[PDB]
């Protein structure tokens, strides 16, 4: 407010400009000085006192210099700058305090250090003496040619190259910021080629052996890997993988768990799935051997829920590439894979069945099944043989409904179906497991549950052929049977019974001669035992029928080996009463002056 003419005669006396802005109150004004009326006209004094407008500028910023430290008043003109009326007034300014600065031999790294960029970690793409820096630094370099410097090498001389990942990373996901951002984490790449860091350098320069085991997860892994990328397009005849320069940090031993623990982890998932894709083809290059695959992906800590394992599909498709046109029995097939593991199938089998009833485990489990039938078949196990090792020799009368007998049934379909001449039946696995004695009984007993009934009673049949085909003497087979051990109660038998059925079926194909009962039962037990029997199983209900042809079948055997009346009333003495005893005598001598005669 000096008003017009004032300021005249002080300009008409080359006042000082100090002294003139310290008489229009601009002290007080401090950072808020951008612009306060005032300055305009104090500018307009300072060029009317000086005959240039570079020495009017500079006697402005000797009075300025005194009240602001170089980063206030950078900022100051800074965001000075950016107002229209603040423009070509800022300018002036910068111009003038960055020659003084050159004067002064400050390199741009020392202004950086002026300004607290250095201090800004990642807000530094928003610092407002961002560009009041890059300013100093181009000027700088237009006269210091033999010494430049970038804002990228500036910016990785104090925060480190980490650090200034870090810092790109961060100003990438803020959208202002990014353009920019991006720009620099090339020229990142490109300082990193032109000083020739190798993948072996950038490793340790991002600090990826920091975090160790934790490397995927970490986010300048990524930056590694496009780095290794470039360095791959810019060198193509020394050319290598993320994985190769892996496994210079990692043997496989601690590799594969890496990266399996990482699969899993859906943010890793991506990273983890590429290297495990090169893994599988170094192996399958040296044949590294299924069994040592199956290892590796910790597969074999899986116990029973190995067919939820999310490297089970994995190390499948492995060993069938590895095996496929190897073909020729030096194959390792996932069958060996699973006996160097388990005793016998049926803990494979039993995940089968459990898998099977949960819907999003049904194609693993039919996939691991097929395996089991494939290896099965290759080994040229008939159908007996899958019986034994799916262990159903030892469940006892629980066989027909333990959930393993379905495969065994599904293995003789699919095997009789392939394998026409001497096809085979589904009691020659019961068979190779069970007795004969055992083997009855557990049918025996399975005809009265009625859920088990259909299939014990066609069991029993096929049972009776099997024993046909081996032909079985049927007095061995009374021995098998344990028939033997006592003559009371022998037609309440049901063993007995099956005997019968087995006898009648051995006669009905005529061989040398007719396999006789009566002659079995005598060898076993003697005359009299089975005489004495008989006349207590004909004074009873329900074997009175039997019993009837067995006297009649005994008396002729009798007649036939010449047993005289003397002989055979001595013998039915013993075992009835007289009149009942007499009578058959009578029946007896009648039949044998038949005879002889």
């Amino acid at each position: 407010k000096p008003g017009l003419k004032k300021l005249l005669k002080w300009a008409d006396a080359k006042k000082p400009p100090e002294t003139v802005f310290t008489r229009l109150r601009l002290d007080k004004t401090g950072t808020q000085l951008f612009d306060n009326t005032d300055f305009p006209v104090w500018a307009a004094y300072t060029r009317s006192v000086a005959q240039t407008d570079s020495e009017a500028s500079a006697v402005m910023l000797k009075t300025l210099v005194s009240r602001y430290s170089d980063e206030v008043l950078s900022g100051m003109i800074a965001a000075a700058k950016k107002s229209s009326k603040t423009e070509s007034i800022a300018t002036k300014l910068e111009t003038e305090q960055m020659r003084t600065w050159l004067a002064a031999k400050k390199t741009p790294d020392d202004m950086f250090l002026v300004f607290k960029l250095n201090k800004a970690g990642d807000d530094i793409l928003s610092s407002p003496l961002l560009s009041a820096w890059t300013n100093y630094m181009k000027l700088s370099n237009k006269e210091n040619p033999k010494a430049q410097t970038t804002l990228i090498a500036t910016m990785t001389k104090h925060y480190g190259d980490s650090g200034v990942s870090q810092i790109l990373a961060a100003a990438r996901k803020s959208p202002a910021t990014q353009s920019t951002a991006k720009r620099l984490e090339a020229e990142q790449v490109q300082l990193w080629l032109k000083k020739g860091r190798t993948p072996d350098d950038t490793f340790t320069l991002l600090s990826l052996d920091r975090a160790g085991d934790d490397l995927l997860a970490s986010p300048q892994f990524n930056t590694w890997m496009k780095y290794i990328n470039y360095y791959n397009k810019e060198n193509p005849d020394e050319k290598t993988t993320v994985l190769a320069k892996l496994m210079t940090h990692f043997d496989d031993e601690e590799l594969t768990p890496i990266l399996v623990v990482a699969r899993k982890v859906p943010s890793t998932e991506s990273t983890a799935a590429k290297l495990q894709a090169e893994q599988f083809k170094n192996w399958l290059s040296a044949d590294k051997s299924p069994e040592e695959a199956f290892t590796l992906l910790q597969l074999d800590k899986a116990g029973d829920d190995l067919l939820t394992n999310p490297q089970l599909t994995n190390w499948l498709k492995y060993t069938e590439n590895f095996n496929l046109n190897k073909e020729i029995n030096e194959q390792v097939t996932a069958i060996q894979v699973f006996r160097a593991q388990y005793v016998d199938d049926s803990r494979i089998a039993n995940m089968v069945i459990a898998a099977e009833k949960v819907p999003n485990t049904q194609a693993i489990a039919k996939r691991v099944e097929d395996e089991l039938f494939k290896g099965w078949t290759v080994v040229l196990n008939k159908p007996d043989d899958v019986f034994i090792n799916l262990k159903l020799e030892t469940v006892g009368e629980n066989v027909f409904e333990s959930p393993l007998w379905s495969f065994y049934t599904k293995f003789l379909e699919k095997y009789n179906t392939a394998n026409p001449g001497k096809e085979q039946t589904m009691i020659s696995g019961l068979a190779r497991g069970y007795n004969d004695v055992t083997l009855t009984n557990m049918l025996l007993k399975a005809k009265e549950a009625p859920s088990t009934k259909t299939l014990a009673t066609k069991l029993e049949d096929e049972l009776v052929q099997y024993w046909l085909a081996d032909k079985k003497l049927p007095d061995k087979l009374f021995g098998y049977l344990e028939l033997k051990e006592s003559v009371d109660g022998i037609l309440t038998n049901p063993v007995f019974n099956v005997w019968l059925k087995y006898l009648n079926a051995f006669n009905d194909k005529a061989p040398v001669k007719k396999a006789l009962m009566i002659d079995t039962l005598k060898s076993a037990f003697g005359d009299v035992a089975v005489s004495n029997m008989l006349f207590a199983a004909k004074k009873d209900p329900g074997t009175a029928k039997v019993a009837a042809t067995l006297q009649t079948a005994l008396l002729s055997k009798w007649v036939l080996e010449k047993k005289t009346p003397g002989q055979v009333s001595a013998i039915l003495k013993e075992g009835a009463g007289a009149d009942v005893s007499a009578k058959l005598l009578a029946t007896y001598s009648a039949k044998f002056k038949v005879r002889w005669g």
